């Protein structure tokens, strides 16, 4: 059985290719602040030989309050990806929330995400179908693996035929997640054997971070959805936990052995 | 400590007063069909003496497919909900998705909801608080009932300060949800205090329908939701769990023997 | 569909007869406690017409430490009891660890108990099934309801025929038990629909004690399985929690009006 | 922080050091195929590297029905073990279940193994305690990481302070277990670093049993824990899931390129 592709560019998602890591960040700040983060990520790739592409949200749909920051705007968001695209030579990825958006980011970004809580939201997937523009689906905690299929679905009826599906583990009892590392191969079934990509951080809701991601990986999967910050100490909020970006290398590291070195197995079936 | 009142007109929605029964249908197919599921819901009323409110959405957001039947639309959808009012005296709850639909369906309805997997759209409950109208937030299935607390206050701070709280259960393990009986109590606590239902129908996703229901009530909520349909076998299609409607009558009698047996009880403190 | 009934003497344990109280206490300290505990519940019972059997352990073969207290142990446990069975004419319940044990006990109580942890040992199924004396099998949290149907085979198999089912919730993620009010139902079903019980103070691990006991009984139980002591502030120790004791009236007068009110109800079918 | 170690002869089993396959069988039926079950695990272990302890019961004191079988005997079981131990050069393991047994069994095996549903059995505890000898701690599917800590001590205080953990799961909703691969190093905190060990056949109650036990092996564990047979097709009975025995030395290949290059990795810190 062969895996699915869903290039992006000069980029190829798959499952049995090496893991393309989604690397980025959570808000969008400000710029200083923003192609600091690519900075790193950035360098370390090439450096280190990893397919990336940046990631980061022009808004928060949803936080603790009203009186709360939005974000840039769905306008001033887009302007701020345009720059570091060009200034770096990589892909940007970020989520919509209403119909809208999506045809507009769809000229700006080369990755759009769905969020969770909206993964099942048909007025806006047939509307994001349109674009045509790789989709990364980002799986609810609330919902069974092998109901992905039908979300794959009711896209490729839309138009949109080149979708992405990504795991931030599921609910276990009140205010805590888990992640059932059974779930990516379930996962690959139903979805056409779609790329599977498994979220760490907002699977996190740390030094865990780490011992996390390496199981996950061990598993066999497309790639890497991470984000990280300067200091994961101060602006300490609520939502994901990420990353101590400097720490990006010495762990990246660790995807790469894993990644590479497993992503080169004899077909085991320990079916029969 | 005495309890919230939320009253949507001559109704008083609160903990300790008896149920408020939020019952109805699901989808909003046509009127010979709507209609006729208000007649015998707000027949037994009357003739039991029961608070009640129909309940009838006029769209899907959300099913599991694209070529599928949206509904009404919201614009044909309040015309609908109009007729049926002045032909019997009860007032209407229909839920919003897109900003947009709260205020001018807040003319219309006396109940305006909140769906469930838009709990936490901050746009959207800044958008609903706008109209100042009577408010049902349900309760998603992966969301901790002490969480509650915050959406109501985001509302509050928009302006609206009028919420219901509707429990549909928890997730427990894939595709699966249970009700924690306690989560009531917590949920009052945290949110002032305000009105608790128990949403029944959509939280079996039966002959259970009814062993479910009762001991709900036997822990004094503000009232429940419910939804029936006249032949639950053929059209039965997925998403909640509805009532034979036929049984509307005993069986609403069983929670009346409850809600008011209970609801009149000399406050007890096991606590110490 | 007629009931099963499971009679400790001169009383009928069923699920629409009216429900029986296994009421009693967790550990068996001393007596000047003891049999002060039974004085209320034995008073209580008969001034509000309950069927009762007290309930005390002898020894508790697992706590939080092993220079802990045991208990009075298997032999002087059983002389304790012995006494206040003819001081005021009420069957005892106690749980047994050793397949010995048993028989032993079997002499001197009513209702012997099988721990939840022990709820599939065969050895011991097998060995309690001789006495062919009452049974109360604990429900473990990490059992599925409709696997209770075995045990209560592998036990029909040895011999004993006279069995209950005591539900204490379910496991919710990492310490935490919920209750599924809907296990009940289930229970009945698989178990050749033998006696269900509620055990409330056990699955609460609180002014919550009551709440929940309401609408475990609104569901139509055999009975209730209770603990109490006089001061729950300062033995507070942990294991499961008790009721403050003086409130055992004012709360037994509760489920009365649930137990009765509901088990006189003309049976319901929302199934068709 | 150093790992602890508790050597069981001249095997060395700790955290840092390369993973220690306690691979075996589950029930003890015959001779011709149990010595053969080694057979094949003593020579790939030696043939790959790996230390080795095989694992079979010598009876089972639960599984569905009473007129079932067994199992060798205690007595009849020892005997057994005793061949094989000198005619390949390894330790046995197996599991006890009456206070008695742990000393007998003492004397012929190398690791005795304390039964999940039987974590919490003082009287046990205490007295497998005396023997002294290496004991591995299942872990319940209903019992909270951090609680791990408590069973190490009630051990260490009664004597033994030579300890394992097994994790096999934990309970996921009805009928299902998931692990939490974040359990493991909440595990080696509370236990003084003890050594942590993986159960996946046991976890997995299947093409799964391997990506599942790389998942593991990737986060850094003391070893493994697993079980096989020639055709596990046919004995296809209940319990826990085996491996397909010929599939041994492709799977372990497997293990030792995660076990290893990862047991060497330059201590990382997310934390900070």
């Amino acid at each position: 059985m062969k895996q699915k592709v869903v290039s992006i560019g000069d980029i190829n998602v798959a499952n049995d290719l090496p893991f393309v890591l989604f690397g980025g960040m959570n808000v969008l700040e400000s710029r200083d602040l923003a192609m600091r983060i690519c900075e790193h990520y950035v360098t370390v790739t090439q450096k280190l030989g990893i397919p990336y592409v940046f990631k980061a949200s022009f808004d928060k749909a949803n936080r603790s309050s009203i009186h709360s920051y939005r974000g840039p705007g769905l306008e001033e968001g887009m302007k701020i990806f345009q720059e570091l695209k060009q200034t770096f030579g990589v892909k940007i990825i970020t989520d919509v929330h209403e119909p809208s958006q999506a045809q507009p980011v769809a000229d700006v970004v080369d990755v759009i995400q769905l969020p969770a809580f909206l993964a099942r939201q048909t007025d806006l997937v047939e509307a994001m179908a349109k674009t045509g523009a790789v989709i990364n689906v980002k799986k609810p905690q609330f919902v069974s693996p092998g109901q992905m299929g039908n979300i794959v679905d009711k896209f490729k009826e839309g138009g949109n035929e080149k979708v992405i599906l990504c795991d931030r583990g599921a609910n276990f009892g009140y205010d805590n997640l888990v992640v059932d590392m059974l779930g990516f191969s379930i996962m690959k079934k139903v979805s056409g054997n779609s790329p599977v990509i498994f979220d760490v951080t907002h699977a996190l809701q740390r030094a865990q971070v780490a011992e996390l991601a390496r199981a996950g990986m061990a598993v066999g999967l497309a790639g890497l959805f991470i984000e990280a910050h300067p200091d994961p100490e101060h602006a300490k909020c609520d939502g994901p936990s990420a990353l101590p970006l400097a720490k990006l290398e010495p762990f990246l590291k660790q995807m790469k052995a894993i990644d590479d070195l497993v992503k080169g197995f004899e077909e085991l079936d320990t079916s029969k």
